[PDB]
């Protein structure tokens, strides 16, 4: 079930460098497969460019360990 | 009427330090108010930090110009 799912998907993201926590993760069942919308912090000082890079780097870290999961978006927010 | 609005939305922001375009914008009527959903282009070498303060300088130049908008998010992306 679902929290087991959502506590993949923290773990996952959170070993991602560049990843500064993990702020908002929604996912939700479309039949047997996982969609999933989150927000990771980063570094503030960070470029518009490095954050997007280690959004896809989230992206597919995630994509690659849970199988389940269908649809993924991720996003980014300075933190600390 | 909507797209009136919508084009003093567009050209409100455009006119912000630091704008590359509005690259997404939704507005709805909650009754007579504006709620609003804007992405804008930003310099892909600016920081995570630059980019936040273009997007609270345009909800405030939006904000300011266009009375009836009583919601506004402004996120960024990299553009060009």
């Amino acid at each position: 079930h679902m929290e087991a799912v959502q506590n993949r998907i923290v773990e996952a993201a959170e070993r991602v460098p560049g990843v500064r926590g993990v702020i908002h993760l929604r996912a939700r069942y479309v039949g047997q497969d996982i969609w999933a919308d989150m927000i990771i912090g980063v570094d503030p000082e960070n470029t518009v460019e490095q954050a997007a890079e280690i959004c896809e780097a989230v992206q597919a870290a995630v994509c690659g360990k849970i199988r389940r999961i269908e649809s993924l978006h991720v996003s980014a927010e300075a933190r600390e």
